[PDB]
């Protein structure tokens, strides 16, 4: 199978992941079938033990992975559904080899980092390239590999040795190489320098790889004498020094690389069966990148969250949301409100943090409550859901918002004010949200409801059955532990809020739809991760179709 | 003698020379006596065979050096007068050792680049540190050394080996080390990274030097957690990671390093006799850097030249000129006019390049004609000097402008139109500007008039004797070959233009002063290189005192 | 033209020059025409200003070069006659570029070590590869290049950069690469390690070359799992890790590389027109390497010299001498006698150094007096030439021995005891050996008689005309300044010693032949450098044909 290894150059925050995924979008739209194996230098096996603030935004796969943020970038720029071993971290090999040396699967033999780690990386990438990562069951054709972290650092050393020997496991005509590099410049001088691109490739050749492409990233597009300079010091023709300047969007990055004629390069370098025509489906990525800059209308919806800033921590949500806003022709102004700032605590001790966050909630024409774990920042979002019910703003709750809306509906329309969850003050007077972990035969104890499960509708007049396309069942990614108590359906028999979503065996309720309000829905699943920039996530479309008035006319065609 | 070795880090155009000279200005203004030995990676022995366009601006010393542009930066930030061996280039050692291996001064012994080049660098810097580079004859106390070019390049390899062994020739407490480094950042992210500072110091330690200071250069001032990161990977305390951001002037660079507390560092690192008080003369550099930003008035003088742009090529002139403009409180708008664009050739073939350059000459209230060699761009400047004589704008001619003004005065007030030079159409009908090279006993042939020579005034009503301070003689740097013909003094006996300057033995005329015009003077010497930012060059002051009307009131006190 | 670049690996004294010349002997004996350009890291332009003790043995070319010892190794393993620019030293480029920057042949432009040195190396090797280095005037076909010194040292840095860019000036199929490496082992362990071969190639790839062959040099032949290890870490198939163990001779090194199948490798790597047959003339090198180990007879001749040991300093002579001893089937025991130890000084102050050196002279059956400059060690060799005349041992004088024999013949058969040279106590009572430098039109002053000149015989009964093949004239390399005085032919008209050799214009006498003694001849030229291992140098053959009695029977067929 053909292999494309991107690898970093001078510094860290270049944009490997937008380069590596945009090599995917080209060869996805050339007809070829693409996988993606993002290498990670960090140690976190089954990575989602993080704090989303740090790191950012634990991503969820179909099988139940707790996988890196930047693996979500492949499942949008392609329609790929990745697997939990289709990520690979440093502490995933070292756990895989320590588990093999204690079984005795090496027969003594004094296991080493060469070759017994570098074989374990190469056995990994020979296998996860083969698994059909599209829904179409067929062996794939290329494999973009993203070696995270820079080079010359001391986590590249187990991996660039592993891909040093991997040039010759495959043939020369099966293994390309991308080296994304920083080409800085100073302001008042204008000279666009490229010393560190020289000293990074010299560090790269000493590690055993030579760049086939050298993707220089700058502020302005690099001069034609600059790429003539890199051609002499980095052993490649000047047609292969691709620039990528300060792009105004991520959607322009695939159409920018195509005009740099990379499609013609991978035709001869990897001998791929592209063909020679209009070189991709330019009619999708450019046809929306023209729409992304042509945005002058505003659907400024709010997003109350547990965290102080958008150091990303909701990248996924943000992304789904735009995906809707690209299909409605609206520049989305995401007002990020901290949930702590709306509490009763804040107005006593610090009114400026209080009122400035509330003022954003008043001007907003959509509240989104995403997922989250813990008592922290909970009591603020309970004020915001009451602001959606008593002032008629479109609302969407995701995996905690569905839980907290059903809690506050009992507090404010049923006056069951003592009802709470069991995550929150666990010895519950009225146990409305209880714990109910899963029991799948094959593990021990209470497992999280995690992965693709089935969700069955109940009624016919569902505003989500209108959006998903009148289908009986949907499949979305779950990540939680808790449910609404089935012994509180008795208190929910006739009033405004009712249940629409339900799983297979019926013990757990999924989707709510409040009456006499254009949009008040809450989901147990995460609608984010099934979105693409082609098809929006259907709950996120209805949150923006109701945030601009088009929710009426959308449901008349 | 104490030694300070600055050395470059990530890229080329950082600003070694403004860092290395600002370490000079601190220790000049701490009471210590400073030298400067700029290393150069290039090969040009007796360097001024360049084209000023390329490179830029051949600088002139007292003894007759043809020395680098960036050695002029030391003779302004200090009152130092440098010597021609106080520069050192790669092709100056290799010529010095090839000349010694052919005499036999090594006694066979198979001379090598280690040690016989690295000794020749160390014998050089042990000697030129000792020579009193100030006018005060006394052995100096420190020696700033500027290793030009980056590190890890293959000209550092002869020199960083030469300073590797030079740590131990001197004691530990005689040899500091500065490593100026690039700390880039990307725009929309804000992360201020410092990977290449790590990999440059690792390259530096492998070459045998460890940084005592690490001067990180960025756009914004670097965060206090960023310099905490460099402290762990580059083996120095966090108080020694000095930042230098996008400075608005070069004069702020010395006062910016002082607030980073470098004076306290070199007190303990080098055991220098500074003292503890107001740590420098802050009352000079800050007291003009406040004046440099407080400039709202304009003295927009023109500068017609042979070259297409100010890729620097007149840095010296530019610099002298501001030095005057700092003392007059005027932001100098240097309009750079190309001499080719004012010719009769240009208006025929390309009127836009013609009129846009002339339009600058009409709005200007000062014409400066600097030095230059050749027929190219000569006929354009002859139109501009006629524009100074027939429209009464203050004028200054420097070393070709003095020659061309005396030529055009004969063409337009004496109607000796056939008179020209002997550089230009050499078989002269009327030889008004002839060749007259020097004959100093000790060389063979016609030497250039080059270096500090004596210039004696003739009259008493000189507008330059008013400016230099009524002195009988001045000493300025010469660099030319040609003179005005002494057999054309007969045609100059009584009219408007007369001669004021004269050398010792009287064969050669120096300085002219036209009557019935506030400022029309021309000099054979170069007034630029004797200027400081404290004392302006006195011809350049009179070109700006007449460009704002203050030439009257300056000569009444 | 095809190019083969050998380059050193771990340490210095590996044997580049025996590897690089043995690649020559293969492709010489495959039918191809070979040149040789030995790079040198040292600085000595026109290198023979050395002391032969240091360094060793200034070699002489046809045109008048004063060239490295190790360029003589190419003129024996091939019949090549090298040129003085067909060597290249570091101080030959730097002098070539400093001479071009002062003429102005770069037009300013700020000459640099990249590219203006690396172009000057590549312009050099593109030119001296083209010059026909064989006597057959025809453009050659390959070019062995010996980059002296190790790699990662800071003289490789100007040259491995120069051959980094030179991979792409030529095509991929015109530039091979040899990397000769050290594979050490420890005694009692037996493990044959190859860590430094890995870290040298990683240093080599970071410099920009990849090894096509990796010639590992050890004590024992390296194991077949060791070359399997280098194949994974140095990017070449295991058939290309050539071993070379502790060879018993230098003549086995060409036939050892052939059995490692290098001829089959350069057929596909460089696409050379070899053919497929008996892969070389194995019938020459193996057919004498079998003769070199089959030597049990002894022709132990003496060699009195100015130097304390054979740190080589007479490599050339030594080599010529064996070349004769291979054709006589005698293991040559070269007894090296110091000339100082035979003096009257030594027996007074130190009898052990005296008698042990004389005892060697008494047992010896041949005295050779080679060339040399100076009064030092002269009076000892005058005792040894008297030991050849008064005790009838075969003698040969070379370029000082011809001078000193004619001196001592006047002292001991003519009793002109006051006669001496003019090098020695220059105000000569009887000037028998005077100075007579050449006057070639094109230089100034007294030039050395240097290079190929013509030597014309005088008589018919010459024991050298018997040896050279009854030819009228011979051509041999000269390197001296002095002659025998033509005004002392009057004192030489009739006695035992007479003159046989003579130049063209007759002023200078060359070759002497003493009567009533089987072999007492002396030459002004150096017979050494025209020898091969196929044809011996004809004076050195007659010194060994008379040292074993076969001088009679050789001259009867
Ligand atoms: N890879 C390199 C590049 C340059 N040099 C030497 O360093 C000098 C130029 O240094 P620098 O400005 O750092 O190289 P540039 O390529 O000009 O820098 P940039 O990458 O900003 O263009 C040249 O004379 C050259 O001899 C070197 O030894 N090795
Ligand atoms: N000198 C270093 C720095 C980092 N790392 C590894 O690389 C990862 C981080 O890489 P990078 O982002 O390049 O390092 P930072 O210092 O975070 O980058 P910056 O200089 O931009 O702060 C860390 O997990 C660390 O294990 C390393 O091996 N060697
Ligand atoms: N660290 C070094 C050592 C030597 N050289 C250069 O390489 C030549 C000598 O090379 P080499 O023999 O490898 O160095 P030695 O120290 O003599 O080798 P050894 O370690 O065997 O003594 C010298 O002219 C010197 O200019 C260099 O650039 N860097
Ligand atoms: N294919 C993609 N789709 C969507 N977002 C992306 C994609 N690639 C990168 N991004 C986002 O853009 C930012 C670019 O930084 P990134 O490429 O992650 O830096 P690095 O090169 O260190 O991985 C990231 O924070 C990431 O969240
Ligand atoms: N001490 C100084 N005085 C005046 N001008 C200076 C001084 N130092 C630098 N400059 C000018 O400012 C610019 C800064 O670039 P420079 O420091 O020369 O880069 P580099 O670090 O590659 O030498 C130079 O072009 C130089 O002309
Ligand atoms: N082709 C050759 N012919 C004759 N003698 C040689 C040849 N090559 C090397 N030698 C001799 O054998 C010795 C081997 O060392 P050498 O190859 O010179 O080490 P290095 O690899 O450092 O040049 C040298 O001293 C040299 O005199």
């Amino acid at each position: 199978m053909k292999y494309i290894l991107v690898t970093g150059g001078v510094i860290s925050g270049i944009g490997k992941g937008i380069i590596a995924s945009s090599i995917g979008t080209i060869l996805k739209s050339c007809g070829l079938r693409v996988t993606a194996i993002k290498i990670d230098p960090y140690i976190n096996i089954d990575a989602g033990t993080f704090s989303p603030y740090e790191h950012g935004e634990v991503f969820v796969l179909n099988d139940g992975g707790e996988v890196d943020l930047d693996l979500g970038n492949y499942e949008r720029f392609l329609d790929i559904n990745l697997y939990k071993d289709n990520n690979i971290t440093t502490g995933k090999i070292y756990q895989h080899v320590i588990n093999k040396e204690r079984r005795g699967d090496y027969l003594g033999k004094t296991v080493q980092v060469v070759p017994h780690i570098t074989d374990a990386v190469q056995e990994w990438v020979m296998n996860q390239a083969k698994v059909p990562v599209d829904g179409n069951k067929e062996e794939p054709q290329i494999c973009v590999i993203e070696l995270g972290g820079t080079i010359g650092d001391i986590e590249g050393m187990p991996f660039v040795e592993a891909f040093r020997q991997f040039q010759f496991k495959a043939k020369r005509e099966n293994f390309c190489n991308i080296h994304v590099s920083l080409v800085p410049q100073l302001s008042a001088t204008g000279e666009q320098k490229t010393k560190p691109t020289q000293n990074s490739v010299r560090a790269l050749r000493g590690l055993g790889l030579s760049p086939d492409l050298i993707v220089c990233r700058s502020s302005t597009p690099i001069e034609m004498a600059v790429k003539e300079k890199i051609s002499m010091f980095c052993h490649v023709n000047p047609e292969q020094v691709i620039c990528i300047h300060d792009v105004s969007s991520t959607y322009r990055v695939p159409v920018l690389l195509e005009e740099q004629s990379i499609v013609k390069y991978f035709k001869e370098r990897l001998h791929l069966p592209i063909g020679d025509s209009a070189s991709n489906l330019l009619f999708k990525w450019r046809n929306m990148a023209d729409r992304y800059e042509r945005l002058q209308k505003i659907c400024s919806i709010a997003l109350v969250g547990k965290y102080t800033k958008l150091r990303d921590c909701y990248a996924s949500v943000f992304k789904a949301l735009e995906h809707s806003a690209l299909a409605i022709n609206h520049k989305l102004n995401l007002m990020y409100i901290d949930s702590i700032d709306l509490e009763k605590i804040t107005e006593t001790e610090d009114p400026v943090k209080f009122h400035e966050a509330w003022q954003k909630l008043c001007k907003a024409d959509g509240i989104l409550v995403p997922g989250g774990f813990g008592i922290r920042g909970t009591l603020g979002k309970l004020q915001a859901i009451s602001w959606a019910r008593t002032k008629k703003i479109p609302f969407l709750g995701v995996c905690l918002g569905m839980q907290l809306a059903v809690i506050e509906f009992a507090r404010n329309c049923l006056n069951l004010k003592d009802a709470d969850s069991t995550e929150f003050r666990p010895n519950a007077p009225v146990p409305l949200v209880i714990d109910m972990p899963e029991h799948n035969p094959g593990n021990l104890g209470g497992t999280m409801r995690l992965g693709i499960r089935r969700t069955v509708f109940k009624t016919e007049n569902s505003i989500l059955r209108k959006l998903y396309g009148d289908v009986p069942f949907i499949e979305e990614r779950h990540r939680h532990r808790f449910e609404v108590n089935p012994n509180l359906i008795k208190q929910f028999e006739q009033n405004d809020l009712s249940f629409v979503g339900q799983d297979v065996d019926g013990d757990r309720m999924e989707i709510i739809e409040l009456a006499n309000h254009p949009y008040f829905v809450g989901v147990q699943f995460h609608p984010e991760f099934s979105s693409r920039p082609m098809k929006p996530s259907p709950p996120y479309l209805g949150l923006l179709l109701a945030a601009t008035g088009n929710l009426n006319a959308y449901l008349q065609q």
